């Protein structure tokens, strides 16, 4: 019985292929048994002979195993790569669970042999998985059937460096055992020339870095970004070991404390100008950065610190002075200590927001243009705002907190322009012709305990949008007939009020008004149902 | 609560995809449960805001439910004929067991 097989064999051995296809159709009708029918399809597979393969599948309707074996006929058409008859076989696979384990054995196997095709069509057209294991039953997860170990072990660099820009990571297995090639491939293919090297290590998971791996280069740069991966600990060469470095990337890591210096004497990386250290694990940074006075953006939110810095308040730091940006949002602090703020001299943004700030910190003249501190407990605001930021504030966001009163210097400023004051206990504001906000353009002074509410008449070409929903508001003030230039306006969550007054009709720049949940007395209810125009 | 989505969806209404960008990231972070996230992604996909779609899949890495509804992120981008969205939708769907139903919905 098993001699059909030979016969078909012989025909294809010596070249036979019509008499090939004479024999393989005589099994076919002898051979009705799935096992047999699938050894005869991967005859031709093995052979080559995708004219053949297509007839089985396309007439003789050959059912296709699963199998993840060296027997099926997917499998041995991968191992002789033969890309055309993997594709042909594959295509013929039936349902929607399309089944991976299959798949991650012959990419695995083609991997092992060198078929570069058959990887690069497994793991971009059928979903292979390059980071699973491609174990059989009866088989352990070993390394050794991972892809891209397998591809840079058995000398395949091309397929390996493939899988690293399709999907696969590194892991400490690899640059352990295979420690020069895998230098090898860090060292090349991730570098952008320009000496003053820009290398993106990142999104590679790697479990630590070493010195040997680009020490070599730091004349000027040896890398840049490290960011996106497990990394635990660093040595101190990367923050501040590095000469002609301008910006780095520490973030998105396990990182949850980077090396720190005795003085500024240890600082090699002077002309450090940007550095992102945010979704890490810190509590506080370390003094170093005190030192970087060209310095000019810290990004270090998305972390658990509790202090911007260690309490050094003797020591004659320099750095940070010309720093425009400061992101430190979604911490755990409660106080700013002026020390380290007022050392600051060019800031500009301020993103403090999302933190347990009680008390907003004590201000200075410096030019912040944008200030963000909401989602905080601020009990309330510094009078010195017009004494510092009169021209220079144009975005504040201090809402959400447990504030009472806003004092008149935040709306004394004349370069405010964008206010976001919601979510407040405010119920009072001063009065309008202290302000001098003429550039304003956005109000949000909802969600507060508001009831009169005034304005200068000078937002009546000035404001675009007005948010006064959800307030202890049962009269509309009259002041709102002002506001011509008014496009947008939110009166809605307010269920005193009865009657909407005549004159926003005269606001004629209106297209929507927030009629949520009100009752207009002076309105039809047709008009109320048809809309706000 | 649902308050968020519309703010995001006025954000959109009058075209102003940048306040929505921030209208979804502060709802993102107030939105932990599966189902707001899903929405949060509808959002966009159902106006055609592809670029915002791509930063949900990228980096909040929304999860895509596979329920066959008219609520799912992609069969709102399918219903619009935002053939990039979809595209963008379905290939952030994990494992092997493609969800055929979702599809053939």
């Amino acid at each position: 019985r098993s001699r059909r097989t030979e016969g078909i064999r012989a025909a294809y051995r010596r070249g036979d292929r019509g008499g090939a296809r004479d024999l393989l159709e005589e099994a076919c009708d002898q051979c009705a048994s799935q096992l047999e029918k699938g050894q005869l399809l991967s005859i031709p597979a093995a052979y080559g002979d995708l004219e053949m393969v297509r007839y089985l599948l396309s007439k003789r309707l050959v059912e296709l195993p699963t199998e993840p074996t060296d027997d099926n006929p997917a499998v041995v058409a991968a191992y002789f790569g033969h890309t055309a008859v993997v594709q042909e076989l594959l295509e013929s696979l039936p349902g929607p669970c399309s089944p991976q384990r299959l798949l991650n054995w012959m990419l695995a196997l083609a991997c092992q042999r060198g078929h570069l095709g058959v990887v690069k069509l497994l793991v971009l057209t059928h979903g292979a998985d390059p980071e699973s294991y491609a174990v059989r039953k009866n088989e352990f997860p070993v390394i050794v059937r991972l892809p891209l170990y397998a591809a840079i072990k058995s000398g395949n660099e091309d397929i390996a460096i493939f899988l690293l820009r399709h999907g696969a990571y590194f892991c400490s297995y690899i640059l352990l055992d295979s420690p020069d090639p895998s230098k090898h491939l860090l060292r090349k293919y991730f570098i952008e020339a320009s000496t003053a090297l820009r290398v993106k290590w990142s999104h590679l998971r790697l479990p630590w870095v070493d010195l040997d791996w680009l020490i070599d280069i730091s004349c000027q740069i040896t890398e840049l970004d490290l960011s996106a991966n497990c990394l635990a600990t660093l040595p101190s060469v990367i923050p501040w070991g590095l000469i002609n470095l301008r910006k780095l990337n520490l973030s998105d890591n396990h990182l949850g404390e980077l090396p720190g210096v005795q003085s500024s004497d240890e600082i090699i990386c002077s002309r450090l100008l940007e550095i992102d250290i945010s979704s890490n694990k810190l509590s506080h940074l370390p003094p170093g950065f005190l030192h970087l006075s060209k310095l000019q953006k810290l990004t270090a939110s998305k972390n658990c610190l509790e202090k911007l810095f260690e309490e050094e308040n003797a020591t004659n730091w320099i750095g940070l002075r010309k720093l425009q940006e400061l992101d430190i949002s979604d911490n755990k602090l409660t106080e700013l200590p002026a020390l380290f703020l007022h050392s600051f001299k060019s800031l500009n943004s301020l993103n403090v927001s999302r933190n347990n700030l009680k008390v907003f910190p004590d201000p200075w003249a410096c030019p912040l243009k944008c200030c963000k501190a909401s989602r905080n407990a601020l009990e309330c605001l510094p009078d010195k705002m017009a004494v510092f930021w009169k021209n220079h504030l144009k975005d504040v966001d201090f809402s959400e907190n447990a504030l009472k009163e806003v004092p008149l210097g935040l709306f004394q400023l004349d370069a405010l322009m964008f206010l976001r004051l919601q979510g407040n206990q405010l119920a009072a504001l001063p009065p309008q012709e202290k302000w001098t906000c003429r550039q304003l353009k956005t109000l949000d002074l909802s969600r507060n305990q508001l009831g009169v509410l005034e304005f200068p008449a000078f937002l009546s070409e000035s404001l675009e949008v007005l948010c006064l929903n959800d307030n202890h508001l049962d009269t509309v003030p009259p002041s709102v007939c002002l506001l011509k230039s008014l496009s947008e306006l939110y009166l809605g969550n307010n269920p005193g009020l009865r009657e909407l007054p005549p004159e926003l009709g005269q606001l004629g720049n209106l297209w929507q008004l927030d009629t949520e949940d009100l009752t207009i007395s002076n309105v039809p209810a047709e008009i109320q149902k048809e809309g706000p125009k």
